[PDB]
């Protein structure tokens, strides 16, 4: 019914299109130890869609009661990116490819919509999905100022596609990127990738909720029309 309204999708990239999370969390919480702090491996997945830099800030907050400096996050940052890359590339999630071919042969428009400032998951992003994506029709860590949970790096994406939130549809995975979609007033759609329990995505404001993006991907003629 509002299915002919569409024109775009706008995908999250760690826990939607590449199985990355299990990576993340393992840096996370490995170069905070490092560092002197205590990162949980599971509040660093509560911490998936912020910017590596929010993220910092937010951890140093919570732990020792300050502000991390400029220094502490882009030093903090660096190592965490090493780390990360330091492990076999992250593979593509399971349906991701095969929902994006859909995606397009529906005329619609494929977004990436991301906290990330991973260049290599980034420029792998052509290699894994062709034909899909274009850098003028993504928003990185690179393009916000506040990134998730904060709509603004919806509301840019929306901008950048040159559409209105009616237009869109959200593929999340992360409670704080369920709540960005959301308060930017999108239609979004939830698939739980990682270990958390689905009612904090549907608290968030998941309109839709999935345990994996194969069966979204199975059922995606289904909704809503």
């Amino acid at each position: 019914h509002m299915r002919k309204k569409l024109k775009a999708v706008l995908f999250d990239m760690d826990g939607v299109l590449f199985n990355s999370m299990p990576y993340h969390s393992e840096a996370w919480h490995q170069v905070m130890k490092t560092h002197g702090l205590d990162l949980s491996r599971e509040e660093a997945y509560m911490h998936n869609g912020r910017t590596g830099a929010s993220t910092i800030n937010i951890v140093f907050q919570r732990e020792l009661g300050k502000e991390a400096t400029q220094e502490e996050i882009e030093s903090i940052y660096h190592e965490k990116s090493i780390l990360f890359n330091s492990y076999p590339e992250a593979e593509r999630m399971p349906g991701a490819w095969e929902l994006l071919q859909k995606v397009k042969s529906e005329g619609l428009t494929p977004m990436v919509v991301t906290g990330s400032g991973q260049l290599s998951l980034l420029e792998r992003l052509e290699h894994n999905f062709p034909g899909m994506f274009h850098k003028e029709l993504m928003v990185t860590a690179f393009d916000v100022k506040y990134g998730k949970p904060n709509p603004e790096p919806y509301l840019m994406a929306l901008k950048k596609g040159g559409l209105k939130a009616d237009e869109a549809v959200v593929i999340e995975n992360a409670p704080l990127g369920v709540e960005a979609g959301h308060k930017a007033g999108i239609f979004t759609i939830a698939v739980n990738t990682g270990p958390l329990d689905g009612q904090v995505l549907l608290d968030a404001g998941a309109d839709l909720l999935f345990p994996s993006m194969q069966t979204l991907c199975d059922s995606w003629d289904t909704i809503m029309l």
